[PDB]
C-alpha cells in the first residue's frame, strides 16, 4: 500500500540531510547542493527518486527546462501536437485542465503522485523535468529518447520566478526581497540553479547530438511561433501534412496553446487548482503576463547589467548568443 517513494523516503531524507545547505529564498526553506546545482529539499528527494526508479523508453519524449522559461507553454504545445487527431480545438482537454496535468514531471508527479492517471497509461509518451542534463536518470540518457529544451532571457526569467514565488501555498515563509533574491539568482543560489549552467549543459548535449535534442528559445517562439511549432511537430514524429497546413491546423494549435487562450480559461482563474493531485500553486499562477521585456518594470539598470554581463561572460563563443 506504500508507494515506492514512500518506502524509500526516510533513506532519501537521511541521505540529503548531510548535503551542504545554504540560506534559500524563504526563511524555513534552505537550498541543498547536489551535483553542482542547488535544490529545494522536496524537489531533491524527487530527483533522487527519479534517478533510482524512473525507466525511460526510446519512444518517450521529454520536455526539459529551467523553471519559468516556458514549461507550461511547451507542455500545452506538445500535448496538443501529439493528440490533435483526437480532439477538435473546441473540445480539447487543455480547455478544462491546466497543461501540467497532461505531461507529468519525472521528479514531482512520478515520485509524489504516482497514482495519477497519466502515469498509469503506457500509451503516454510525454514527460517533463527541470533536472539538469548531467543529473538525468541514466535510463533517460541510455534510451535515446528525444528531448526539447527551452530557455529564456535571464532578467525576464528571474522576474517570472520571483513574482511566481509570491503565489506558492507554503508554511515555509515569505520570499526574500527583490535585491536579496536577485543577488542569490546571480550567484546561482536558486532552485535547479545555476540557471546559466543549466542552459550550458543542455546546449553542449545538443551540440553533441543535434538529432536527439531540439533547442528552443522563449522570445524567438513568442515573436514567430509557427516555424518553431512545425519544427517541434516534425521532431516529435507528428509533423503537419500539406493538407493540415492549408486547412490552418498549425494556427489552430498555436491559438489553442497561446497565453491569451490559456490565461482566460475558467479552469485557470482565481484559486482554481489541478484536479488530478494536490498543487501548491493555483492554476492562475502559471499565467502572469506573458511578455518579453517585463524585467524593466522591476529591475534597476544596475541589476540588469550585472546579469547581462554574467550571461555574456558565460556564453561568449558558445553559440548561445549567436
Ligand atoms: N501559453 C503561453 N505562452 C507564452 N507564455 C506563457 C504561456 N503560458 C505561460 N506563459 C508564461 O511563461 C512563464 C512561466 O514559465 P513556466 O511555465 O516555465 O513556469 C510566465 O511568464 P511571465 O511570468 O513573464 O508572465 C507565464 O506567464
Amino acid at each position: 500500500e506504500s508507494t515506492e517513494f514512500e518506502k524509500n523516503q526516510k533513506r532519501y531524507q537521511d541521505l540529503i540531510s548531510t548535503f551542504p545547505h545554504e540560506k534559500g529564498w524563504r526563511p524555513k526553506e534552505p537550498l541543498i547542493e547536489y551535483g553542482g546545482y542547488w535544490w529545494l529539499p522536496s524537489l531533491l528527494e524527487g530527483c533522487i527518486h527519479a534517478q533510482e526508479f524512473f525507466q525511460a523508453r526510446p519512444s518517450d519524449f521529454l520536455v526539459c527546462s529551467y523553471p519559468k522559461t516556458g514549461t507550461t507553454w511547451l507542455k500545452a504545445l506538445t500535448f496538443a501536437i501529439a493528440n490533435r487527431s483526437r480532439f477538435d480545438d473546441s473540445s480539447n482537454p487543455l480547455l478544462k485542465r491546466n497543461p501540467h496535468e497532461f505531461v507529468p514531471y519525472i521528479e514531482i508527479d512520478f515520485p509524489f503522485f504516482p497514482e495519477v492517471d497519466v502515469l498509469k497509461d503506457k500509451g503516454n509518451t510525454l514527460f517533463s523535468t527541470h533536472i539538469p542534463y548531467e543529473l538525468l536518470p541514466d535510463s533517460v540518457v541510455k534510451s535515446g529518447c528525444k528531448m526539447v529544451y527551452i530557455w529564456r532571457e535571464p532578467k525576464d526569467t528571474f522576474i517570472s520566478m520571483w513574482t511566481f514565488l509570491h503565489k506558492e501555498r507554503t508554511e515555509l515563509g515569505p520570499v526574500s526581497n527583490l535585491e536579496e533574491s536577485f543577488d542569490m539568482f546571480c550567484r546561482g543560489l536558486s532552485g535547479y540553479g545555476p540557471y546559466l549552467n543549466h542552459i550550458l549543459a543542455y546546449w553542449k548535449a545538443y551540440q553533441e547530438n543535434p538529432d536527439r535534442i531540439l533547442f528552443l528559445k522563449y522570445e524567438t517562439m513568442r515573436a514567430d511561433p509557427l516555424p518553431y511549432v512545425k519544427s517541434l511537430a516534425e521532431f516529435m514524429g507528428h509533423g503537419f501534412t500539406a493538407e493540415e497546413e492549408e486547412k490552418g491546423v498549425v494556427e489552430k494549435v498555436v491559438n489553442l496553446c497561446s497565453f491569451e487562450t490559456l490565461k482566460n480559461l475558467e479552469a485557470n482563474k482565481g484559486e482554481k487548482d489541478r484536479e488530478d493531485r494536490p498543487g501548491v500553486y493555483a492554476n492562475s499562477a502559471y499565467f502572469r503576463k506573458g511578455k518579453v521585456g517585463d524585467w524593466s518594470n522591476y529591475l534597476t539598470p544596475e541589476m540588469a547589467a550585472r546579469i547581462d554581463g554574467l550571461m555574456e561572460e558565460k556564453f561568449k563563443g558558445t553559440g548561445l548568443l549567436e
